[PDB]
Order: C-alpha cells, then sequence, then structure tokens
C-alpha cells in the first residue's frame, strides 16, 4: 500500500480533494455530485472517490473524527499523493450572537485546546489559516448562487463532549462563528507541504441560544455549502 | 438515535466491549471469535457487534484513530450504553531495547502529548491508569494460555507522523514499552463514569532499531493478543 | 482627556485609521497624502493626524513599539472614539524562502511568543485573525494598482533583539511571510469590539540569506504599500 | 561517604527498601518488625536500618516531606547502593466517595502538580506508574492476610497547606483514592534505572467528609499496612 | 546611526540614565532637574537628554510603553552605548493594603505576565531581579532625603486594559506594592550585559479602594520620587 | 500538637528563626552560638532550638531538603509560632564566571523549576523576592565583620541529581550567584503572612569549573557565615 492508511495508488486523487468527517457522506457527495466517480479507498471504511466535477478532476474523501485523525489523512494526501488543495466540508455549532443555524460559515483561521500547533513552532503561538485563494474561491462562489455567508474564526475542539465552564462566553466575545473539530490541524500540514487548505461549515446547532436545524434543515444546508464548495474548486 | 454518532439502542451493547481503531478488524473479531454476532453499529462506517465469547454477553467495535475519536465512543458507551469496562486491543511500536516486535504489551498506564488530560485536572498531572482488575486478568489469561507479556506504560500521541527530536530516546530511557494513539483518552473517560478499561497491544514495530513484523507474524500476534483479552473477558 | 493617552476628543479620529510604529512616519503619511490634514493627537509624542484621502475622512496615527503599545492605542480607538476600521502600515522581516526584500505582505493571521492571547481565551490558540473585508480591500487594491502582493501569515515578536536558536527555520518551514512586532496583538482587540483590523508590511530583510533592502528600494517599497492602503480605505 | 546524604557503605542497603516520610517511623518499623537490625544511616537525621524479616534481608529508612526529598533519597539508593526495589509505606488523605478512613490504598500510578516529571519527558504527560509486579505482591499480600484494600491512584503534591480551590472535587471525580506528597517522584526514578517501585498507605483524613482516624483507627490500619508490605518483600 | 532606533553617537549617554515612559516627561526632567542638558536622540519621537545633576554626567529619555518597547531601548544602551546603570522613573498602581496612592515605591524585583524571561531561563521562573547597589542608593537618598519609602515587589503587565478576574486579589495577599508595565523586561537585560538596573515608581491609584490622586499629589510625588533618583546617582 | 510537624508550643519560637536542611546541622548552631538553648522540636527528626544571642531571643531549626519540606515548616513557624522573620542559612553551587568556592552570597530573590508560585499567582510569573530590611542586614554584618560578599540572585530546584542539558549555561549568563533547593519557597511563604524572610549561602561548589571546597575550606566558610546571620539578627 502506498500508505499505512489508504490503498490508492500515487495518481489516483486528483489535486483537488474535498474532505468530511463521515464516509458515508463522502460517498453520498461522490454519488450525488462527481461524473464518473470511481472508489479509490476503503482501508479503515475510510472511504474515498475520485471522478470529475464539470469537467475537473475532483476527489472526496473521509477524513474521521478530530485532529488527529485529519493528520494522519491530510498529511498522506499531501505528501504521498501530491494534493495541492483540500477543502473540508462539514458541520459546526456557533456560539456568536450574529450567526444562526443553517448559516454558512467559511473559516479563515481556527483556534484550538489541542497541542499539535504548539509543537510545530516552538511552543508558541500558531495561527491554523485558511489559504487566502481558498477563502476567496467560497465567498465567490456563494456570491454567484446567491447564499449568504458568515466569514471568520473556527475553533477546533479534541472533547464533543465539553465539560469546560466559560468557553463558550469568551469563543462568543471574540466572535468565533464555528466550532467542530478538525480544521486546526488541517490547515498547518497544507503550509507544511507549500500546499492550500480551506474550510466551509453549516451551522446545525447554537451552542448559546440551543437552537438546532431539524433534519430537513440540515439537507437544504449541505446542499448549499456543498455546491458552494463544488463551483469553488473550478477557480482553484 | 441513541447518540449522534451510534444507531444502537439502549442495551444492544454488552457490559463489555473490545475496541480496535479499524472498524473492518472489530468485523474480523466478531464473525471469528463472537458467536451469534449481531452488528448492531454502522453510523460513520465505524461498526460494532455484539454476540457471545463462550457464553457470556461480549461486543468489539472499532475506535477510529485518535484520543478524540476514541473520547467519543468511549464517553458514549459508558454514558448511555452503561458498558462497565472496555478493552482496547490493538498494535503499536515500542522504543524499549528490551521488548521485541511480536511482544505482547499489557499497558498499565499511558502518557501523552494531547491536552485532554492536563484539562481535566485543573491542567496537573494526571495519569492515564489502567484498571488493576483488567490489567490483571489479561497478565493472567496470558500465563494460561502460555504466552510472554510484558507490563507497563505506553505513550499516546496524536500525531502518528512524528517531526520530534529526543522523544524516542526519552521514552526508551523510561522504559515505555509502546507507543500508540488512543489508550491515553480512554482511561480516564473510565475514572469518570466509575467503569473499568485497559488495553493490550502487539508490537509491529521497533521504532529504534527498525525492526517490523512480517505480515505473517503480525498474524500470528495478533491471534496470540485476541485470545488473551477474549480470555480475560471471562474473567470481568 | 478622553483616554489617558490621547488628547483628541471623540469625534477627532475618522471611522478609518492607519496606523505605523513610529509618529514621525504617522507625520510623513498625513504630509504627504492627506489633504485637510489636522493634528488631534501629540500625548506622548504619538502624533494623530486627521484629514482626507480622495475626498475622503481618514486618520493615521503612530502605535509605537510592541504589543503592549498598540494595544493601549488600538483599545481606546475601538472603546473611546468608536473607530471601526485600523490597518497597520509597517515594515517586517521575511523567513519565507520564495519572498523577497522589497515584497509587499498582506496579513492574514498572526502567531505569536506574547501571552495576551491564550489569556482571552482560557490558555487555549486564539489566532489573531484579519478581517477578511479588510484584506481584501488591500488584496484588490494592489491589484489595481498594479503592484504584486504575497498573502499570508506574520508571526509577531515581544524580542526585537531575537537570541532564539530554530525559531526562524520554524517560521521559514510553515510559510511565515512576514516578521514583525504588533499584529498580533491588534487583531483580538478588534474582534472584543466587533470591529475591523488588518496589516499590510514591506520586507526590509530576508533573515535567512541577509538580503537588506537598500535606501532606495524601502521609498520604493513604502510608495508602493502606502498606495494600496490607501486606496482600501476608500473600499472600507 | 558513599552520597553527600548517606553514611551508608555500599552493599548495606538490602536490594528491598521499604521508605517512610519520618524517619522516627523507620526505627518504629526496624525495632518492631526487623530482627537482626543495624543502622545504616545517620545524615541528617534520616535514619535508615538493614536487618530481616522471616530470615530476608530488609532495610527500612526515612526519605522526608516532598517529591525533591523522595527523589535525592531514591536516586542514590538505585544508583550508589543498587537497590532494587523501594516500597513507601505512608499515609494519605482521600477524597474518593467509596474510600474511607482507615482503609490501605494500594497505588497503581500517581498524578501531581510538580514539574519533575514533565522535565523527563519534553514536557508532556509522564504517568508515574508503580511496577505490576510490586502492586500485584502487596495485593495478593493483603489477600493472604484477609486485609481489604483499594486499588488505584494516587496524587502528588507539593504543598501540605494546600490554598487551590476545585481541586478535591476534580480528584473525586475521577476517583483518586490517595493524596500524598512523594510517590509521583518515586516512580519514574525507579525507571529510569530499570528497578521497582510501588506505594502503600493508609487512609488517615476524608478531605471531602472531614472523617479523621482516631489515634486507635490510626494504630490498627498501620499494623494492616506494615504486615502487607512485609509479607510482599518475602515475594519480591 | 548607531542604532535602528536611536542617533545618538556612542558616547552621548552617560554611564547612567533614568528612563521613563513619555518622551515628554524625559524632557521635563531635562528641562528642570538637569543642568547644560542637550538633546541627543530623537528618532521616533523617543527624546533623550544628556546633562549633569551637581556636575556629573546623567542621561534622561524616554523607553515607550510595555516591555518590547523598553527592551530595544535598553539593550540598545547597554549594548551599543555601553551604559552601565539605568533607573526606570515612574507612576504605578498599588493593589497593598498598606500602600497609599501618593507614595514612593523602590523596586526590589518584579512578577510579570509577559513571556520574555520564560524564554530566557528554559522556561523557568526567572526573577526580573534590581540591582542590589542601585536599590540601596534609592533607598539611602530617600532616608537622606527625609522622604519615607515602601520597598518591595512590583508586578509588570502587557494588557493596561486588564480584565482579568482575581489578579488584583492575588496581588495584593503577597503584597505587591506597584503593578506597572515595564521593570520585569528592564532587569534582565541588565543581567545579560553584566550591568546594573533599579526601577523606583510614585503611586497614583489604589486598584483596590479606587483612591487617586490629585494632578497637585502626582507634581509633589513626582518632585520627592525625582530628588530621590537624582541624589542615587551620585552614590552609583 | 500545636502543629502536625512541630510539638512547639505557641510561644517557644523566638520572632527570629535561623534555618538550615540539616537538623543536625541546627543542632550545632544551637549548642555553638546560642545561650541558655532549649530543644523545642523533635518531631520527624526535625531539631528546633530556642535560646539568645547577644542578649537577644533567637531560634534555629532544621526545614529538610526542598521546597515542600522548608514550605511546611515555614508555613507553621509564620501562622502558628508567630514568628516575624526567618534566615536560611546554608550551602550552594554557583555558576557564575566571578564567583568563585567559599565565597558568601546573599539572596535578593530566586528563581525555580517548581511550580509552587505559578500558582500562588494565576499562572504568573511571582519572583521569590528576599525583604529588603533582612538583605540589608546581612550586607552590613559582614561588612562590619570584613567579610567580603556576593549579592544576587539564586536559583532553588526540585532535583538535586540533575540531567538538564543547557541550564547551567544560561543561569551563568544571566549572572544567577547560588543553586541551591529551597529559598523559592520561602520568601513567597513570608509574603502570604506579611512577614520577613531572607538567605545566606556558601558556596561549596562550582558547578562549571568543578572546583570544589576542602571539609577544612567548608567549615571555614560556614563559620564566616553563621557570624553575618547573627549579627544580622540584632539588626533586624
Amino acid at each position: 500500500m502506498a500508505t499505512p492508511h489508504n490503498s490508492a495508488k500515487v495518481g489516483d486523487f486528483a489535486e483537488t480533494v474535498l474532505m468530511c468527517g463521515d464516509p458515508l457522506r463522502a460517498k453520498l457527495i461522490a454519488d450525488n455530485y462527481l461524473e464518473n466517480a470511481k472508489q479509490v479507498n476503503s482501508v479503515r471504511g475510510m472511504l474515498g472517490f475520485t471522478g470529475t466535477y464539470k469537467g475537473k478532476p475532483l476527489s472526496v474523501m473521509g477524513h474521521g473524527m478530530g485532529i488527529p485523525s485529519i493528520s494522519i489523512y491530510a498529511e498522506e494526501l499531501y505528501n504521498v499523493y501530491k494534493v495541492k488543495t483540500i477543502i473540508r466540508v462539514g458541520t459546526c455549532g456557533t456560539v456568536d450572537p450574529n450567526v444562526h443555524v443553517r448559516d454558512v460559515c467559511i473559516v479563515t483561521a481556527s483556534g484550538t485546546d489541542s497541542n499539535v500547533n504548539r509543537m510545530r513552532l516552538l511552543g508558541h503561538d500558531f495561527p491554523a489559516t485558511a489559504n487566502f485563494e481558498v477563502v476567496s474561491a467560497l465567498v465567490e462562489s456563494a456570491k454567484a448562487l446567491n447564499i449568504p455567508t458568515q466569514v471568520g474564526k473556527a475553533y477546533s475542539t479534541d472533547i464533543f463532549y465539553s465539560k469546560e465552564q466559560g468557553l463558550n462566553e469568551a469563543l462568543a466575545q471574540y466572535h468565533f462563528i464555528a466550532v467542530e473539530m478538525e480544521s486546526a490541524g488541517l490547515f498547518p500540514i497544507a503550509d507544511y507541504y507549500g500546499a492550500r487548505a480551506g474550510c466551509i461549515c453549516t451551522v446545525s446547532d447554537h451552542i448559546i441560544t440551543h437552537e438546532s436545524a431539524t433534519p430537513e434543515e440540515r439537507q437544504t444546508s449541505f446542499q448549499n455549502m456543498i455546491k458552494i464548495a463544488l463551483e469553488a474548486t473550478l477557480k482553484l
């Protein structure tokens, strides 16, 4: 195998890859939006696919849950498979008082409670920062689709089942728009390989107000977000 | 769904659960060692199963890669599914000079470069410690099967593709026997719920000498380890 | 006085302020690029001015050297003077192998060795992140002026006379494009007040190769950068 | 002298040493439980003794209060005196809701607010972990003596007169069974020398309920603990 | 220019330099308390002067606000200008129950929330400590002038506009007498160059009780402090 | 007993106490320098004595080895026994290029690798600072005795048997004059109780050059140091 976690051969991934946490959602994206899709990985059930979107090569693959998991898959894609651009597509919570369930959030940089980025920069603050060309492609794609977007900071946590008091309130005070679990691990790996990464997420829950999206609202949100991402890949 | 990551109903999991990173390995364990095994989860491809081993209810499920991933699944198993004992079964590297490829390592406690345990104990050192009854059950099971074991410390890292200089040498000097990515997140969650956890791993690689197990040797080591874990479940 | 560090009255500052470290450079900017200019602050010699650029009111003020200094002035400008946008205009070093002396760098986010942002976010990683509208306005203004730009991360240090081994090589590995001393302190304050900030710098020195801009090159670069910033204010 | 802190000659200590904080308690142990006893150290009043228990050579020595103090004595015992096993015998508080005054606690691993173990492992989490053969010998000795035991985590603090809010409640939540001041410093030193260590303590106080052992209860529990430790040495 | 921040020639600064944050206060000191004063620096508006006090050469110069700013100027004064002694003269707040507005505080050592001193001593606690000859000269000069003094610890913060809860109360508990923003950065630089530094401040505000000196009181206490500092320079 | 570690009754200690690590040296000081000395404590062998020196009440007591040990005894002395001044008297190593074996070092402040002071000041830098009146009394007493002294910083380590690379060289660069194990824990406790503390040590070893005092030289150094300390108590 080309890597311990991927059975794809070199060349089996396009230079642009969408990634989501759930491998079954990766399969949904390939089936519904990729032309001439071909499954290229099934190791550990982490399905990945390669085909085209509007004539341009494009891949989609699951990355699992958490920074350690996306770090494995993204490091391999950039290093072994020579990927140039990864766009993470997912869902998030929000704490921001001006962000609402169903909003589309385009991430410019992400904080974290993980140690992985301090360990890369001699213990200092290393901002996990999206590539500007990627952010701009997502923003402009949404503008062309007449879909409004929130643009700003995410926060990537190691702990889904948080017990931490005061965190949500501090995140809200500094206008973090998205809370998820992976983006802060992706962007520094792109940096290391001279490559590009971004993230776009739809708000499923407001963590402060407790508003929540219905399953139908989540479907429409996903459809908006994935079309934004797909159209962005044509400009990248 | 009972949890955002598991389609099982309460009661679908036995009180004892073996967990490995790869859901396809969980299916192999259920197929080959569990009687009357039924699949109880498929969400995100993270296959879980429930059957019996020598008459006693037992489950097996994948937990994904990394502390954040196992934390989600273990928190849900203890909290929602009322599991009482989780034994992680997997592979590891070693840096210890007196430990060799194919050795079976039983983990008493695990260090980490993750922040998750400092955040549980006001920033202090919180040892991720296996339950003594679980450790002893594994040790005695291996004795009955005439399989030698190494017993001691593991180290759980967030970063599979380590670039850290000096780490391996310090781990070796203090006789850490296993390097993996999850056990340090499992043990404190078991503590939180007043439950039990342990870990057993087989050495696939020596990180210092660079010895490595042939695919046939890894099959033999896996069969040894899983028999130890399965027989231990009868005493727990 | 409206603040302990500023003699201006509320309203004396325009809603957009350009800031540089040297107050005499703020005077040079007012003298050479603003019409209708008046001095509005002289406290501590930290000269500030308000005039117009192509008809639109604009202010320019020194911020002194280091995160604590810019934090004082920016907190006051957003809170007391009701400023909406601050753009830092400065010089920097670079470590990036594809960035050269004379280059104009537009900052998307900034790392730091300061503690000020950990203290804002319960000790976690808080990325000091530029406002996307400001970044975009700078990028588009440079394109319209036919000036190439580098876009990416800065690193803000507390110590001008660094003695730290290994830092430059790590910054280079992750493609930090600018090394300066203030931007990481500015962006979180803008966040706190729900306001906007950005930073644009010209490269005076390559920290790795030791190339250094001549006096003539520094004048060329300054004239490019300040025109980019001034034209961007018209779109903000 | 063979060390700066010990007047004993190499060979004067048996390969197994019981250690307690108070040198006058080391003397009580020698006087009441060792035959053929000889005093082998008087330096700094830190009395140490060597004799026999049921025919087998055994030493007992004070270690003073705190991690720095036990670290000096244990480093010397392993390095200079070639000791193979140190068992700490002490008293502790408890926070655990199912542990009571009078209980005997056998320590599997120890947390701490000391920096000494982070400094051994490149700033990471290093669990101070008891040797499994020692833990098991103590557990089986107690079973053979018909004495129930609690087995689990300790917490070693640098500060006897704690002023820290919320600590006790977090220790209780994760079921720490013993609070004392030394074991977290002993176990990594044993690791460094490829040797063995353990700890057994009697509960003098419940930190949450404020129950406290009477002098009679402290005698009963001491008699239990020391007999467990002594009988365990015959198996080690 | 001899440094990037100073137009003075080597020799233009006397061996002893008084420094205050505001360059216009440096000018006031030179104009009203030095004889034969001449301006030796105007770069960045950071006025510096050299004259005499009672016939002995003495310089005074602004240092700007915050540890990064004073670090630049002090490093240059010791390294390039061969200054032997720097005395910071400033104002402060106090939290100490036994210190009041108007009091003159002589600093023996300074705490901080800056990272600059940990970075100098391998991450450990490095006390920013005033030189004993300087402290003693200030104490003895005040005694000869019949001016009472408080002698003790300062705290240097990076953040003028503090939002930190509990800090003032902890500083009060341990009898910190002065809160300011620079001295902790000065003392270690003096150590590095084998030179001398001290700090003397007047209390403008009581941070706990909210008492505040009137403008007249601030002038009277400034006059006391500057006379102490000037007379101390004759003993140094 | 009035404390868990001291059998003295309230009033049995004088307001001034000399403390050293070795209780047998406390007894030597009492026997050779105090008049009408009475032993007031022998709990844990930590001998303490009270008598007079040149007519003035004075006590001497051992404090054991390390910050946790001295913290217990000093906290009790200030809180229960109402002690006003503690002077630690001991030996040290040095790293400073202009400090030599046999030198007398008077400590103004102490660094540390302990966590105890960060935990007192919300994780910030808290300088362990000697009381200026105590420092001055020691300096002046040595002047009157014509004994040269070095005055400056100490470093208090938790680990006698250091394995840390680069520490000694950094301590030397910043002119730390004494390396020992206790003073950084003493000074903040004196602060807490509104009391006074200092430290004086003689250099037994040069850590860089490896020079070492002979036993006879250590005796003469001790005699010089203890006379300085005793004479200083008359001024306090």
